[PDB]
């Protein structure tokens, strides 16, 4: 009665348990095992270990479900374990490697105290610069972090209407994934994404390489300035969760000054509702995640009407659950209009 | 279009909770800012929780809400959290004293951040400590006395009678624990058979707490406690020679030191005992293995293990008794003897 208490807090309290996995993405592990490594002998010179060591990583990986001895010094992947394999469609070795963003930017967890007692972010204390300011540094992070953001836009593009749409401008919008979706959804449509360095490279390229350079280009700029033209459709798809309230209303006010007389700002974001249930876990992980990695946040429709009011905009509407293929967690796009 | 199925939804929440670091960093928090004895000294409300923590409030609530999500905290009236079950365990006064096992700004849970580097302990077999925080961990320890006591604190949680029953002390006068903490071991043995002497070896400040604890407990007048380095010639002979929790601390090389050590101080007919788990919960047994790996560059071992190591020393492993207590791990008891 009491030990199991005791055996879950320490089992919710483990800090080993996630940088095993962690450790076993950026290893490589499932890839080397599905390769023909089956043996520690072989993972460890595949993957450059000490033998001793990799198996002592292995007794844990199996202990928690991702590993399996089929026949005696040979290790296979479970259901679950599988998943770490580096094609698979959910990604999530890539989203587990140290060497990657998202993992390295977890990190910031390590000071979370520091960041409740604040509320502002640990990643700079990390790593010496902010987020954003870090990846503009590090080609290989904007990299990894650009093609994590595409883990294919179906449902959030066909949560609007675009007959009167002449034009969409997707401020933030990493490789053009939404605006390549808007594209293919109406053929009437053309659309400008307007990114960072290094992420408008990869834009104009899955760009090109969808067919569609001939209907989306791609600018590069900074969206708390004055954005590069006008258009009916401004979308912030997972942007305004990067920000704290000021910076939002900023991002706001900049789309707002840029929109055709009847034109609409689309937020697509995940807006954390009270009852979700099972749902909380990874609802609280973005958020937790937005704070110590930005200091943004995830919002209530009551928040959004605010920060709409504080950038001259109303919130219309609010489009169902969107449901993505490989996420664990379902969005919904806000429809904003002048106030 | 977007299918999602379920059964590969599933795995992908498994392993999202497997890999996630902030749940782990959130109950670390919870305990380090002694929320649970907060609320329980009368703190309901996140404004007064906040105010007791010196957080921000809105982020105390984003934090209570994982810990809401995670089964610690409940919300029993609005703006009003309480601790679960499991959760009341964070009680600082709860006899696991598993609050200070996560207490971020104690030995252990600070140690734990080791984990963060698992790759480089796996590739190259030895800790991550030293790189994270300048010195070795023990060593680190002699330069900060509150780690120092906060490690012993914490090592103290029986009290030994377990293992104690498990030696037979008729031929034994005199009782070396090496190593020996604060004295638990040789108070649980002078307890238990009152013509045996004891002498503790422990490091500077251990001594201290050593001493005091083994003067309250009514047994000064039979437990000594000497300041020393257990890789040094020991200060005296003795017919039992204790090293509870100790050589997994160590790999081989230093184990094989300290056993020698032993070995050269052993009264004729004396024993070595050895106390710890011998590698064979998997879960529970990969922490304690993979946390000396990190930590210290140690290992549990199993019996054949013991056996390489005992010769290496000039020992040989006479028998091993398994003791059972109510924590998650059992211990078992090793006794070597002189080829
Ligand atoms: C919340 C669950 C979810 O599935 C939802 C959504 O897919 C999403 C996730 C993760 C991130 C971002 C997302 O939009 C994101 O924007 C972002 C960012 O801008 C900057 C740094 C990290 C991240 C980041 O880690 C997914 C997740 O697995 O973990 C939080
Ligand atoms: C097997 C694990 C066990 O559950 C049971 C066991 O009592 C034990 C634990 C923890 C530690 C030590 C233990 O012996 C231990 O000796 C030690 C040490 O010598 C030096 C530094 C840290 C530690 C340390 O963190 C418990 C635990 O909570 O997980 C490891
Ligand atoms: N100051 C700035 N100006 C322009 N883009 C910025 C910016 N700060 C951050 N960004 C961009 O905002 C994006 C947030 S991630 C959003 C990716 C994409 N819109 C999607 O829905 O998947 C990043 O790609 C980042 O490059
Ligand atoms: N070089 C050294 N000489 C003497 N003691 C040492 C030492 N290096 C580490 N130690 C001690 O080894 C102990 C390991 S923790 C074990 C404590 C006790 N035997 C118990 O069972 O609870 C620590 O108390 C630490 O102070």
């Amino acid at each position: 009665q009491q030990i199991d208490a005791l055996r879950t807090l320490i089992r919710l309290g483990s800090l080993h348990t996630p940088m095993v996995v962690r450790t076993a993405a950026t290893l490589r592990l499932v890839d080397h095992i599905l390769a023909g490594a089956r043996t520690v002998k072989a993972l460890a010179a595949r993957t450059d270990t000490r033998p001793e060591a990799l198996l002592r990583l292995i007794r844990h990986l199996v202990a928690i479900g991702l590993l399996e001895e089929d026949a005696p010094g040979e290790f296979v992947p479970t259901e679950v374990g599988e998943l770490l394999a580096d094609d698979h469609p959910a990604a999530q070795r890539a989203w587990h490697d140290l060497t990657q963003a998202v993992a390295r930017a977890d990190i910031s967890f390590t000071r979370l105290p520091d960041a409740i007692r604040t509320g502002r972010p640990t990643y700079e204390s990390i790593y010496g610069k902010p987020f954003y300011e870090d990846l503009a540094g590090r080609p290989d992070l904007r990299a990894s972090f650009d093609s994590l953001m595409t883990t294919a836009f179906a449902a959030p593009a066909a949560a609007y209407d675009w007959t009167n749409v002449r034009h969409v401008l997707d401020v933030g919008g990493g490789k053009g994934g939404f605006a390549a979706a808007i594209a293919r959804r109406a053929p009437h449509v053309s659309a400008t994404v307007l990114e960072m360095a290094g992420t408008v490279d990869t834009a104009r390229s899955y760009l090109k390489d969808e067919g569609l350079s001939d209907r989306v280009d791609v600018v590069e700029g900074d969206f708390f300035e004055p954005l590069p033209r006008k258009a009916d459709a401004i979308i912030l798809s997972f942007v305004l969760l990067n920000w704290p309230d000021h910076d939002a209303v900023r991002i706001l006010t900049r789309c707002a000054e840029a929109l055709e007389p009847g034109g609409r700002i689309l937020i697509h974001e995940r807006a954390d509702v009270e009852g979700d249930g099972a749902d909380r876990f990874f609802s609280t992980l973005l958020d937790l995640r937005m704070l110590v990695f930005l200091g943004g946040a995830l919002r209530t429709r009551e928040k959004w009407d605010g920060l709409a009011a504080s950038a001259g905009l109303v919130v219309e509407e609010v489009r169902g659950p969107l449901v993505s293929p490989n996420v664990p967690l379902d969005s919904c796009l806000l429809v904003l209009a002048p106030a």
